[PDB]
């Protein structure tokens, strides 16, 4: 049975990014918020949009930041760590399913690996027991096109679900995505794109009226 990716401290963040945080207000975010080493001006959010703590590694940011330089030097790490982790899984149990388009898929669970861009153009189920574990490898972008659901089904938990990108991540306007993100590069979601997941990204996160809830 396929071993959970260990977040570290990075677990404690709905959005960690390296590069900033932009935002088209009114988003909606539960969980901290932190970028690093970037300044903390680089974070967009203000602290209405935000249920948790937002980290700076400096005196700019938000009004209601917390500077903590060493906690973020940290959570970005771990993010590296988990990232590599993801990313370094051996003996898929899958390699380019659906040729890079997995529309109306049901995924079961173990480690999957594409090795080209992966497309979600219509809504997929990922079905399993409360304890599986996923982690798709995705060597390209990851694209979700706009009002695209992914469905957990069978006690399926977001926390257990881990896409790890080499490229950009785009949700689509009005998309709902589950599980934790890790890309290499960003993650771009769109008008009112849900993410039920952490969105860890070693450039930016950029937001346009998105929910962004950390799994439970």
């Amino acid at each position: 049975t396929l071993d959970l990716v260990n977040l570290g401290v990075a677990a404690n963040f709905a959005i960690l990014s390296k590069t900033g945080i932009t935002d088209v207000y009114k988003s909606a975010i539960t969980g901290d918020v932190g970028a690093s080493p970037i300044t903390g001006a680089a974070i967009l959010l203000k602290c209405d949009e935000v249920t948790g703590t937002i980290f700076s590694v400096d005196a700019a940011g938000p009004a209601c930041k917390i500077t903590d330089a060493s906690r973020l030097t940290t959570a970005v790490g771990d993010m590296q760590i988990a990232y590599d982790n993801a990313a370094g899984r051996l003996n898929p149990d899958f390699l380019n399913l659906g040729a890079g388009t997995i529309g109306g898929k049901t995924l079961t669970p173990g480690l999957y690996k594409w090795t080209s861009t992966l497309n979600i153009p219509t809504d997929i189920t990922i079905s399993g027991s409360s304890t599986d574990v996923w982690i798709f490898q995705v060597a390209g972008n990851l694209n979700m096109s706009s009002a695209v659901r992914i469905t957990l089904a069978g006690g399926a938990q977001a926390k257990n679900i881990f896409w790890q990108t080499a490229g950009a991540v785009t949700l689509g306007s009005t998309s709902h995505f589950e599980g934790n993100i890790l890309s290499q590069t960003g993650i771009n979601c769109k008008t009112a794109a849900s993410i039920n997941g952490r969105m860890m990204a070693q450039t930016a996160v950029t937001l346009q009226m998105c929910t962004v809830t950390i799994p439970q």
